[PDB]
């Protein structure tokens, strides 16, 4: 098949060096914490408890280690909430393998102004992948832990010019370091697009994988992401309805078909899950409950893969998506 | 003349109470500490250098002093680096007076994403009135240092919803505890509108700071807004061309044909100057050097007030803008 070609850097968790065959079975985008662009500025009335944060991520950990699951990798933006520290405390605590991101949020869910400031009084390019290379190679913020991989996430209607210098910094990044790139695609869109742009800068698309892919169902626009030869994520799997965001039914659907033209060994499966909230926990409306009662990190091994087995998805199949992709892809 | 009427706590700086007559020549809208929203995802790159920061603003504070200023109100939205112990530190080393606010960027130049998403889910408006009032009567981060302001921004084209909520919210602290709101305005624009909907929510005009009106070069549009019995702050004087900012020249033109209408009593002057950037320091190209020459926060004492004086300003109209208008709005 399709192996990564090039420079190439032994995978990096927030514990450090691990093997491609120690990954075992893997989310490939999850958020053990998180807060949306703004949560810091609601500090007095939504502060980070460290106590209880450690005790309900370390829980979920062994809850996932229970199930077989051995790695994480978080795909946390930089201003999002990253902390490399406390994951390490997570993955110390349970032996929950976790690669954290390098990367910036797209122009529309992110904070843009600062890098959108540097942009316009200089080279914001290069900085950012200064920033990139930095914390992949070297660290992040001092602590010695460097980050796994790369996240690049674009809007809907484009790929902003904002964005997009992102995009040339990973790219550049990659061919450098081998590491690999993980996306976010804004309301099922523009997959082919971010594929052809990585791609065309010189990035291997054996080491890139289109996220938020289950955000369209056409197959036709999953199968035209495909063509590249980059991986594609089905990983919001169990957020229904909220924003747009499809049913489970919807994926299973697409899913299949795919698997069902032969396309495992680029398919994926997470759920982009929060294990815990940065900010005040969300209020969410009893309207819109049943929207999220799927979206934690349990539901794929409990009720995604016994789903796909019983519609005729295969053991192999299965591992293919959840051991052999991730091993290739991250290792 | 127009006292503040109504609920009235006491002035607090980052360092405790301040009596009216305590405050003295005032700057105010300032930054000590400052970074645009984002900045704190480059902190491998543009880390916090506390040593260098508190040296180089303890410097710039014993500057101000020496120019007979004796207190700044620093404007810094809680997500745009906002730190109350640091300034507290600047404080208590050089006896230079300082109130910080409460409140969150417009939405072009600020991390929105948070609360939109609260809002969609929840009452954003509560929240963020919460949030206010106990930042301004108890304190913000659990540090016991209050906000001596409520900080409020809107777009260019317009207040917009989600600006809206923000300032929805002030208007309730702002009747409930009589504390200050200032102001920033994008472009040059709504100003006007910002005084309207601010006092037909029910804030007093005596405690309201319509900021950057230094951005419209119109006097018709500052005498508009000073019908509704606001003041109005030039504050960014210094900062020239940036960005369709006009230069001081026209800043000066606009100012002297006001005060030669009688409006020195809702006139304040500021730079809207940073001391320390937050993030990598600002890479500013040779050919943008002009602009920002003037902006720091000397230019008004050294430039600005001579200025004014030999072209026929009064003693007693500067000494109105610089120390009674403070005095009266702040204290
Ligand atoms: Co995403
Ligand atoms: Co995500
Ligand atoms: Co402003
Ligand atoms: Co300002």
């Amino acid at each position: 098949g399709d192996a990564p070609g090039g420079a190439h850097m032994t995978a990096q968790t927030v514990t450090g060096a691990v093997a491609a065959a120690q990954l075992g079975a893997t989310l490939p985008h999850e958020h053990v914490i998180f807060g949306y662009p703004g949560y810091a500025g609601d500090v007095t009335l939504g502060p980070f408890d460290h106590a209880a944060a450690l005790a309900s991520c370390t829980e979920t950990a062994r809850a996932l280690l229970a199930r077989g699951i051995q790695t994480v990798v978080d795909a946390t933006p930089n201003g999002c909430g990253r902390n490399p520290a406390f994951l390490r405390e997570v993955s110390e605590a349970t032996g929950l393998q976790i690669l954290c991101a390098t990367g910036f949020y797209y122009e529309g869910g992110g904070a843009t102004t600062y890098f959108k400031f540097r942009a316009s009084l200089g080279d914001a390019e290069s900085e950012i992948y200064e920033m990139m290379r930095t914390e992949v190679t070297e660290g992040i913020a001092g602590t010695g832990i460097r980050a796994g991989v790369i996240k690049l996430a674009s809007s809907r209607d484009a790929i902003t010019p904002y964005e997009q210098l992102f995009f040339r910094a990973a790219a550049r990044v990659q061919r450098e370091t081998g590491v690999p790139i993980i996306t976010h695609t804004q309301e099922g869109q523009q997959g082919p697009q971010q594929a052809e742009l990585l791609t065309s800068l010189g990035a291997d698309p054996a080491r890139i994988m289109i996220g938020h892919m289950d955000g369209n169902t056409d197959p036709a626009y999953h199968r035209e992401t495909l063509r590249h030869g980059v991986s594609i994520a089905f990983d919001r799997i169990g957020l229904q309805g909220m924003l747009g965001t499809p049913t489970d039914a919807e994926r299973l659907s697409v899913l299949t078909t795919l698997l069902g033209e032969g396309y495992a060994d680029r398919l994926l499966l997470s759920h982009d899950s929060i294990w815990h909230w940065l900010g005040r926990p969300p209020a969410i409306p009893e309207a819109a409950l049943p929207a999220v009662k799927d979206w934690h990190p349990l539901h794929i091994s409990d009720d995604i893969l016994p789903d796909l087995r019983r519609r005729g998805i295969t053991e192999e199949q299965v591992g293919q998506m959840t051991v052999g992709n991730p091993a290739r892809l991250f290792g």
